[PDB]
């Protein structure tokens, strides 16, 4: 169940989305990584942020090595963080990513987010009264030497994270431009589903991908506790009583249906298992009109850390 991408490469449609807080033991993300391609998930998604790219990438090499999948068959994402976004440091984080996984390539590099933070390997850097410290870089330079870590074989894929339009443009409009961005992975769920982006993604041959599209693990250091609940929403569990399924899957079977890539983060045994159901039924167009009407251009990540940073795309 795949979309082809622009430059040919193919994606699956459900992704598994890896990150766990830091509260979880390293062990957690082998263990629910395996369990995931053994449910049937194929498109995997970390990042040298998750702080799992070892155990993500051992399940893997797991998988292939027991006879399960082939290399080919998994699509595995890793993004580039903001600290390494001068373009002499982007092939050194992906080279290092890829020794963490011991794998010889990613499907799909993404730019993490547009907000570059001061260059080095501290991922957190903050100043001496504890203020997140930015940098100044041109991504267009970012994207060149993505592009040339997609000529060295090293991604199958180049993409961007957490971009709006004008930033999407950017990259498009870069002179001497060799690779168009695959994909833009942003925040997109029924209360924030993101419409014109979409829309414009998709007249560019662009996929969006959704992450937090069963509303967010709602981290409080993250995302604001008085949030509503995604999934509790009465508009959405009337559906999965409908359809005899769950507020999760009816929430992954909208963006499937709109066009959009989904990922969906679970390190439970059952409800990994039960979002691959996603392909077993189908929404009515009244249902999808009903789910798009929950649109309240909700952000559950309020990045309060990057207040005034120039490149916050909110
Ligand atoms: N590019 C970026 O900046 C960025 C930002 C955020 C996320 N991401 C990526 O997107 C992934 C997903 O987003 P997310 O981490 O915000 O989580 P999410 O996919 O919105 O999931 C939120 C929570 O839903 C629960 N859940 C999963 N399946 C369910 C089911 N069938 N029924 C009920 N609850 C269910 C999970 O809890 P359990 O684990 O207890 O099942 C999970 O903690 C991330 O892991 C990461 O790979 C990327
Ligand atoms: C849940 C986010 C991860 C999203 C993802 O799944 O890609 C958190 C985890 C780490 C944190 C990073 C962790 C390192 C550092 C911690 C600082 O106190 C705040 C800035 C930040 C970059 C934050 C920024 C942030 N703002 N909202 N969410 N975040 C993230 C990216
Ligand atoms: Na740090
Ligand atoms: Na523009
Ligand atoms: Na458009
Ligand atoms: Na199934």
């Amino acid at each position: 169940q795949c979309v082809k991408l622009n430059d040919g490469h193919f994606m699956p449609v459900l992704g598994f989305g890896t990150y766990a807080p830091p509260e979880v033991p390293r062990s957690k993300a082998l263990e629910v990584t395996k369990l995931a391609i053994e449910a049937g998930f194929r498109h995997i998604d970390s990042a040298h942020l998750y702080n799992n790219e070892e155990q993500v990438g051992l399940a893997i090499r797991s998988k292939i090595a027991d006879g399960s999948v082939k290399r080919e068959d998994i699509f595995y994402t890793s993004k580039l963080w903001s600290t390494f976004h001068r373009p002499e440091l982007v092939r050194p984080a992906l080279e290092n990513s890829l020794k963490k996984a011991q794998l010889d390539y990613v499907d799909l590099y993404l730019i993490h987010s547009p907000m570059s933070l001061k260059p080095g390997e501290e991922l957190s850097p903050t100043d001496e009264n504890g203020k997140v410290i930015f940098d100044i870089v041109d991504l267009c330079t970012t994207w060149e030497a993505m592009e040339k870590c997609k000529d060295a074989g090293l991604a199958k894929s180049i993409g961007v994270s957490n971009f709006n339009r004008r930033q999407l443009e950017m990259i498009l409009n870069k002179p001497g431009l060799k690779y168009k961005p695959v994909c833009n992975q942003v925040e997109c769920h029924p209360y924030f589903n993101r419409s014109k982006l979409l829309d414009f993604c998709k007249s560019k041959d662009i996929v969006l991908v959704a992450y937090s599209a069963l509303g967010s693990q709602r981290d409080k250091r993250w995302v604001d506790p008085n949030s509503p609940v995604l999934l509790e929403d009465p508009v959405l569990c009337a559906l999965a009583k409908k359809h005899k399924r769950t507020p999760a899957l009816i929430a992954l079977r909208y963006q499937l249906q709109r066009g959009v890539v989904v990922l969906a983060k679970s390190y439970n045994e059952q409800r990994i298992r039960q979002n691959v159901q996603v392909f077993e039924f189908q929404l009515t167009a009244e249902d999808m009109k009903a789910i798009d009407g929950l649109d309240r251009n909700l952000h559950y990540f309020n990045s309060d850390s990057f207040a005034s940073h120039p490149n916050y795309p909110y």
